[PDB]
């Protein structure tokens, strides 16, 4: 058989698996061949499950409609984003923090915006990352280079920093036990364990980029479903505009997932060492490599941000929240050391003396439930497994009758 | 002033300058601060200006409605696209070429595939170009470490292979004279010069390929604006589906230029010097830094892939093509030589003793009149303007007049 001269990639060659979520979708698929006729309920991958809100969904089909109109059709937009939108971004998450306009890039969603910012950054740059964490920092840093290979015995790409996060620290690195590095990602609500960060940790984190010389790219992906009184956005944080920007999404606050629309906020005081305003590199990127995010997604976010959007995400966000309060009790009521599940749409639940995957293999043998490994989130996940609560109520309730039977 | 210790990515400061586009936008801003009351006439950035057809909107607003609905909600779909999307550009488009369902990856744009690719394939290729070509290919290039720096004598980036593509040529390179690269970027129907690859040249590019061991990736994005008997597709050449692999859109055949729906499609036997398939670095890309084309704009397209949907592409084609014939006209009656217009929406006009930077400003402050610079598409465009055939009727007309007066009495 022919084959071109071209080397592969040796940075995708360095990529221990394939991605985290298709490999569980394999692993469901393989269940449903031995066991055809169960009824699965995934609370695996984060998917949203209710339907989008009528008010915003109202205003994507008005907005395709007026597409085929002369007065209403768009073609290209500014490939950061519709200006009434920046600005409605930025006045409803960040009025008060000295965010402008310019500052806020409109994208296709966060997943998107985390290679696009690795693009950016290149090859060599040095990251550092929450252990565990949301696979998508450390594969992307493998992808572009960042990183040795991976250490089996470790569990650990060559050359990232694993900040621990555990109940013995709080789910919140030691930072006096952390090396120098050029990024650190940090998402807070995290995924995987629900920890959101205090205004004193987040306080320090900033002190500690500070005098690192590092940049915090800060993953807000879950800061609308805050329970407890912690800062929902980095630039709460005095100083925080000269070290950090800042990723969100509408995915889990209007159903967004299959629609597509995020940001990330990029501070006109963020530097890189020879002066050089990192957003500027950014908005290059983003003219280079993307054409901007959907014309139709974007007036459905705008009509997120007014009074009845509003009012209709904190309805969206409140349903998950109860789901979450449903899970968390059967495991507690279980005798299980639950964590998370307070600031965030997930469940961290310690199995202690056994491996991740093989509690994912056990739970979704059993009860026909799929979860997520907490080892796919990096090293320090291993013993955990992480429950998703989007679910419709009554695949939740029964998923956790199906838990009880199992762990009674 | 406080700064990081972060050293800013040195393939950053390889960019000579900001990307194309913008910088045109920049200019005709600066015109509209001069002139407020101007009614600039935009040729420049190659947009459509058409409404969307009704049957491709009507299907987009009831995706949106059903998602309102328990029964119609969807969330994350498959990353490579909806099945039936996949189904329906493989058999469109390829019916007959072997493309498989699961060959077809929809994205959110052909811009945003190029990029994809160049992370994909890494830092460590080398690339060939047309020249002048869409800038997309060398920008991405030049961000992804597989260049030198720019050489201001020559206008080029290091370590890339620019191909001669000349009136004289017939806008194809002499490929005896071309250098082997792992990666050549090729477009046809060209943006910039409208050029449409024959059967037989593209057969000497796939057999070009073929003895170098390089990848093809061929950009179609103009391909159903043929009217000359070319192919189409890159995939119609025997053998292509060893050494090639294609890119398109929507954008340019239903107005999709806002809404974002484009593919590539990598065949199952291109492979890499060790044998792992292309297609399956690809799709990890595509899992790991995308998270899908908007279940919206895929509903619109595959309603763009259905009898009334095609009816109503070709037909909107069909406009910027009678646009294309007005301009082209206009240049040929004031005496220009001027290229392209045949089987691409764009008239590729030769200024001799001029820079294109210095027409363009020209045009632009005389004639409110925007136009694309052909040095931004490399220097093989020194010399040359390119005029984008995208726009209303009377606004077209109007460009046209606002041309042969500024031009006739000279
Ligand atoms: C921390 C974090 N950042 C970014 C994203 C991606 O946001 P998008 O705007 O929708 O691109 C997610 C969703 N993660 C989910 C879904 C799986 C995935 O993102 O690959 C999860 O972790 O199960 C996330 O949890
Ligand atoms: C050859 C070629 N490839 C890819 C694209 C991008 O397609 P999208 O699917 O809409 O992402 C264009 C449009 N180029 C236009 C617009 C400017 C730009 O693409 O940056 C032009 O060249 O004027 C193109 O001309």
């Amino acid at each position: 058989e022919y084959k071109t001269k071209v080397s592969r990639n040796s940075n995708m060659s360095k990529l221990q698996a394939g991605y985290l979520f298709p490999e569980i979708a394999r692993r469901r698929s393989a269940h449903l061949l031995k066991y055809p006729d169960a009824q699965v309920i995934s609370l695996g991958i984060g998917d949203t499950t209710e339907p989008i809100p009528e008010v915003i969904t109202s205003a994507m089909a008005k907005k395709a409609h007026e597409l085929s109109t002369i007065e209403g059709y768009s073609g290209y937009g500014a490939e950061q984003g519709a200006k009434p939108l920046r600005a409605a971004i930025a006045k409803t998450f960040y009025g008060g923090l000295g965010i402008g306009d310019d500052d806020v890039f409109v994208s296709d969603g966060a997943k998107c915006d985390i290679s696009r910012l690795q693009v950016m950054f290149g090859s060599n740059v040095t990251i550092a990352v929450q252990d565990p964490s949301y696979p998508a920092y450390v594969d992307s840093s493998v992808i572009m280079g960042q990183t040795g290979q991976f250490n089996t015995d470790v569990q650990k790409y060559g050359n990232i920093e694993y900040m621990r996060c555990t109940p013995e620290n709080g789910f919140f690195p030691d930072l006096s036990t952390v090396g120098r590095t050029d990024i650190i990602f940090f998402c807070s609500p995290n995924n995987p364990t629900g920890a959101a960060a205090t205004r004193e940790q987040l306080t320090q984190l900033v002190e500690f980029a500070k005098k690192n010389g590092s940049i915090i790219v800060y993953d807000s992906a879950y800061a609308m479903y805050m329970s407890d009184d912690n800062p929902r956005s980095i630039f709460e944080i005095p100083g925080a505009e000269e070290v950090a920007m800042e990723t969100a999404s509408f995915s889990k606050y209007a159903g967004f997932t299959g629609v597509r629309l995020g940001w990330t906020v990029i501070p006109k005081k963020l530097l890189y060492s020879d002066g050089f305003p990192v957003a500027k590199d950014f908005n290059r990127i983003i003219c280079t490599c993307f054409n901007g995010a959907s014309n139709i997604s974007q007036a459905g976010a705008l009509a997120c941000l007014t009074p009845e959007g509003l009012e209709a995400m904190h309805k969206v966000i409140g349903f998950y929240k109860e789901n979450t309060n449903i899970i968390i009790d059967t495991f507690t009521s279980l005798g299980y050391d639950v964590y998370g599940g307070k600031n965030a749409p997930y469940v961290w639940v310690h199995f202690p003396n056994q491996s991740s995957w093989d509690v994912f293999a056990e739970i979704l043998e059993k009860t026909h439930v799929v979860t997520t490994p907490g080892s796919g989130f990096g090293p320090g996940g291993e013993g955990f497994v992480r429950v998703s609560a989007f679910g419709h109520r009554e695949n939740i309730l029964e998923a956790c009758r199906r838990f009880k039977q199992l762990y009674k």
